[PDB]
Formats: structure tokens, C-alpha cells, sequence
């Protein structure tokens, strides 16, 4: 048997990580996974799924990065999606805890001490009531489990604490760190949506002198490998890759040997790794 | 067109940042990429050599981390070999200035009065008449460069010196950092043979309380996209990447077109980066 997995490149650790758990899930199935990666493209998430019709593979993981309209997802393989966009109930599909994990990471920050948290790794000026009625994306519902944190603590999520350097990159967290620090703002904590954004803001934080955790509490969201390395270690959200990659494979072979069941969608569960860059 | 690109996993960095590279060079062709991995299976390499005959891919570049008898590369398909074992001229080959590298690197450190030069990444146990009459493998060729320094300066490089965690991970990197330090070993600097194992290292050494730079200079191999943002960034010898890539691309893609002529080797050039790591 033979798996594919679809994911827009490597350029950040999560991919890498994602990849070879699905490798191993697949191969306690004796599975084989080829990857094809389709952010090289224009469109290049349809053109990948185009494209698995001609590749060898048995069915198809796709990480999409984009919200798509509720007709990319009607295929004539087995499918199942990654990601934190919506299917529309076409394919089962697998996410993580997006709102919770944050919610609960923003109100542990918040029952700390640690009042005036930034948020690295979304766009501001999309305003409040889009992130408050989002039912899909990374960083929108990410966002959204925020700003019930501080509702929940009777305080207005401020708009104006949200910096995104563009993409979600190692780059991207120096330049969220700039973005902020020029702003002068210097936060109690910094919440950054994935760890290759942490781990930017720990190097441009310490650059431009300051102390992590001393002067600004620091967590990230995946806990990739690096997490376990950086300096400081990096305090992150774990939303459990390990079983996040076990549902992705066990439903797609499922569906490869004829599972005919409504399509699912799981969460993963949620653990918040704490290490050297936060003292909560 | 659709390229195949065959590496072990991408428990590393260098292996997302090499398929990165591939993908945009042969992007640049108007050919795809799919990446098969192997590291999953007993004589996995032989395995996915097998396999991508049935595989939609035009042609592979192949990435080996261990010798082959002088059988596998005979394959009915354009390959290309990269990585540091011998083709033994069936196939063109991309490889690295392994030994010229770590050589001008260890004179580096040596002629700005780092004497004593820790290397990890390899076992010294298998004794210095291997390490000095190699004619291929990774740790092989860049343990031999780093001898040909001592010896450039009187002085006889000593197996204790070497330390290995195993594998050429993070892991091994804070493996070979308590091997070394609980041997009581304070060197001057430290040379990592690769990035992955420097990153591990600059994190156990700042836990066991070892400044970088001030008590030792750590240097890395490979330049990942890590490397700038560790805390000190790591300074690294870069194999210039992106010309290897572009010529293991190249010289597939030339094969697949019906490029007749001999078998080639290509070596890429390198650069010492310097960053807060060291202090030369």
C-alpha cells in the first residue's frame, strides 16, 4: 500500500514533523507515503490534487493552508484533510484544538499575572467580529480562543496587540518582535502562533536585549523537536502530532478499504509544555 | 515533467532545506517533485530504488547515507547520487567539499589560538588510518580535513577527541556534549559535522553552564535556516546549497532530456559564516 501526503513545502519544522509521524503511523499499517508538496504553484493546491491522479499512491493526506469553497475536495481517491479548514463534511478530516488550547494558554498567562499579551502571527486590521464569528482557519480561530481568555477575565482583546510579520516563519517572529518593539510596546508575554515564529522572536528579543522569561514570557504553538532545544527552551502548546497523524492515517486506510460511513472530523487533544521561556 | 527525490527522513533540518531547494530548482524547469522516503525500511535505501520504478517520477536524485557496494545505482531510470559515498561512476554525483571545508575550518580556529578542538559526529574508536586513507562517507571525509589541519600544525589530532552520540541529530548533539564534558574535556572549541548536532550542543552546553563563545567556540556545518536564529547564531560552514542543489537538478534533468556523456562528479564550494558562536 501506498500513501501520499500533499503539504505546501518544508520551509518551517512543522511540516517535517507532521511528515514523519504520518511516516511511521503509515508504516505500522505497511504503508509506504510519498510527498508531494504544491506551494510552488499558482492555485497549487488544486493542481496537486489533479496531480494524484496520476501519481501511485492508494488515497491522499492533504494539509491545506486556505480556506476553500464549499469542489477541490470532491476527488475520485480517498481523501482525508489536515489542517484548520472546513471540509464541508466531503471527506473526514482531522484538526487540532485551536480555540481551546488557546484559550486556555491566554487564561493561564492571565491567572499568572501576566496581563498585556501580544499575539504573533495574525493581522489586526481584520478586526474583531471576524475573529470572534470565525469557524475556520489557523490563525483566526487560534485568535478567537485569545480573546475569550481575556473576555473571560472582563478585559477588551485589543486589536492593536496582534502583530504578523506575513507568513508564520522563523523570519516572521523577527519581524513581529520588530514590528512590536518599534511600536513600543513591550508586553508581560507573547503568544505566538506556531514555534518557527517563537523561535525568530526568542533570537530578535534577546538581539534588540531582552531577557526571556525575565522581561516577557515567551510560548509558542506545536512543540516541534526544536522547542525542546532552543535558549531559552520554548514553552509551547502540544496539540498531540502523535495522534493527530494516527487519525489522519487510520481513517484514510479505512477509507482505501472501504469504509463507507458519514465523514468525521476529530480534534486532537491539547497540552501545554512548559520549559525555560515561561515561569508560570 | 516530475522529478523524484529519494532521502532517508526529515528528522533533520538539512533534509527539509535540501527538498526545499530541489523543489524551487526544479521548479524552475517546469518540473514537480514527489519525495519517497526510506529511513522506515530494513535496507530501506535498496527498497525506494525498487519502488520508483513504479512511480510517476521522469528520473531521481537520490540522497545515500551510507556506502554501497561497487548494483543499486543500475537502474533502468536517470539518477543522479547525492551525498558523500562513492558512485564508483555509475551515476553523475553531487557532493560536498567535505574534507577542504573542515580542513580550512579547524586551521581557522587553530591560527586564532583555539589549540585544543573537540569534534563531533564521529567515532573515534575506529582509529585514525580510516579517518586518514578514506575515500568517502560524510563523517569520513570531514573528520579527515580536520586531522589534515593538525597535522598542517605539527600537532597530532587525537581519536579522544571525537565524540559521537550515534546518530548526527540534536539528540546526539547534547548526547556528545555530557560524553565529552563527563570526561572532564573543557576544549577551546567544539566543531559539530552538522547543524542539527551544534544546535543540540549550544543548548547542553549553556544548561551545563558552558558560555558559547566565551568559555568555547562551537562551530556547525550545513548553514540550515537554524542557524541564524540560534542564541549565540552559529556560525557554520555552508556548502553552498543552492548550487548543489542546482546540479544535481541540472544534471537529472540533462539524463532525462538524453544526456550521453560520462559520468560526472561535481563538489560544491563553501563559505565559513561567522556569527556570535565564534570569535575569530
Amino acid at each position: 500500500g501506498l500513501l501520499g501526503l500533499a503539504i505546501f513545502d518544508f520551509s518551517q519544522p512543522f511540516a517535517s514533523y507532521l511528515a514523519d509521524q504520518i511516516i511511521v503511523c503509515a508504516r505500522e499499517h505497511h504503508y509506504g507515503v510519498i510527498i508531494n508538496t504544491y506551494g510552488q504553484n499558482e492555485h497549487g493546491l488544486a493542481r496537486a490534487m489533479r496531480q494524484a491522479n496520476n501519481l501511485a499512491a492508494d488515497g491522499w493526506i492533504v494539509f491545506a493552508d486556505h480556506a476553500m469553497g464549499q469542489k477541490m475536495l470532491d476527488q475520485s481517491y480517498p481523501l482525508v484533510l489536515t489542517g484548520d479548514w472546513d471540509a464541508y463534511g466531503k471527506v473526514d478530516q482531522v484538526t487540532m484544538p485551536n480555540v481551546e488550547a488557546m484559550r486556555y494558554t491566554t487564561n493561564r498567562l492571565l491567572d499568572s499575572g501576566y496581563r498585556s499579551i501580544a499575539l504573533f502571527g495574525a493581522d489586526g486590521s481584520l478586526g474583531a467580529r471576524h475573529y470572534r464569528q470565525a469557524t475556520e482557519g489557523t490563525q483566526e480561530l487560534r485568535v478567537q480562543g485569545y480573546m475569550q481568555a481575556y473576555e473571560e477575565h472582563g478585559i477588551e482583546a485589543r486589536m492593536d496587540m496582534l502583530f504578523s510579520g506575513g507568513l508564520l516563519t522563523s523570519d516572521s517572529g523577527v519581524r513581529a518582535t520588530n514590528l512590536m518593539m518599534d511600536q513600543g510596546v513591550r508586553p508581560d508575554a507573547i503568544i505566538c502562533l506556531n514555534d518557527a515564529m517563537a523561535l525568530g522572536a526568542l533570537h530578535q528579543l534577546q538581539v534588540r536585549g531582552i531577557r526571556v522569561p525575565d522581561d516577557v514570557q515567551v510560548v509558542g504553538f506545536d512543540n516541534v523537536p526544536e522547542a525542546t532545544y532552543a535558549n531559552p527552551s520554548l514553552t509551547t502548546i502540544d496539540p498531540h502530532i502523535d495522534s493527530y497523524a494516527r487519525h489522519a492515517v487510520d481513517m484514510l486506510i479505512e477509507r482505501i478499504q472501504g469504509y463507507d460511513g458519514a465523514k468525521r472530523v476529530y480534534t486532537s487533544d491539547f497540552t501545554l509544555v512548559e520549559r525555560s521561556s515561561t515561569s508560570l
